[PDB]
């Protein structure tokens, strides 16, 4: 049910990213800032070897804490493995590379339990074309939670 960019180049996403928009199959993933898919990213790093180091923070007793996920590439430039946020796989879905990349998480063995997707921006205001296809990509995904952020949650601590 989740589509993927066709022949992404890894190495032209590298840099500060900002989450805009998430939204998951499940409110639990998502609902308040303790929820487990509430994890906002902040750099996407990719490695010589064409894996992708996703550079997250989350809040954690009160503070906002880093996580760094390892995503391991597979046959399909847009699918990455992981073993993060009891989630094995994360999909890039779109992207244009100078401005915004639709990507989402999930657990191949129950995606309906597990489904969070983002729009991430790299510049931290809001472009609505990104969210439009943002949109547009969820449409027919089983979404029961969505999330946009303004500028100054952007420039906040964890989103706020
Ligand atoms: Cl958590
Ligand atoms: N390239
Ligand atoms: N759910
Ligand atoms: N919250
Ligand atoms: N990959
Ligand atoms: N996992
Ligand atoms: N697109
Ligand atoms: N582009
Ligand atoms: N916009
Ligand atoms: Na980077």
């Amino acid at each position: 049910v989740t589509q993927t960019m066709k022949g992404l180049d890894i190495q032209k996403v590298a840099g500060t990213w900002y989450s805009l928009a998430m939204a998951a199959s499940d409110i639990s993933l998502l609902d308040a800032q303790s929820a487990p898919l509430r994890v906002y990213v902040e750099e996407l790093k990719p490695t010589p070897e064409g894996n992708l180091e996703i550079l997250l923070q989350k809040w954690e007793n009160g503070e906002c804490a880093q996580k760094k996920i390892i995503a391991e590439k597979t046959k399909i430039p847009a699918v990455f493995k992981i073993d993060a946020l009891n989630e094995n796989k994360v999909l890039v879905l779109d992207t244009d590379y100078k401005k915004y990349l639709l990507f989402c998480m999930e657990n191949s063995a129950e995606p309906e339990q597990s489904l969070a997707c983002q729009c991430l921006v790299r510049t931290p205001e809001v472009d609505n074309e990104a969210l439009e296809k943002f949109d547009k990509a969820l449409k027919a995904l089983p979404m029961h939670i969505r999330l946009a952020f303004n500028p100054t949650q952007l420039e906040g601590q964890c989103h706020v």
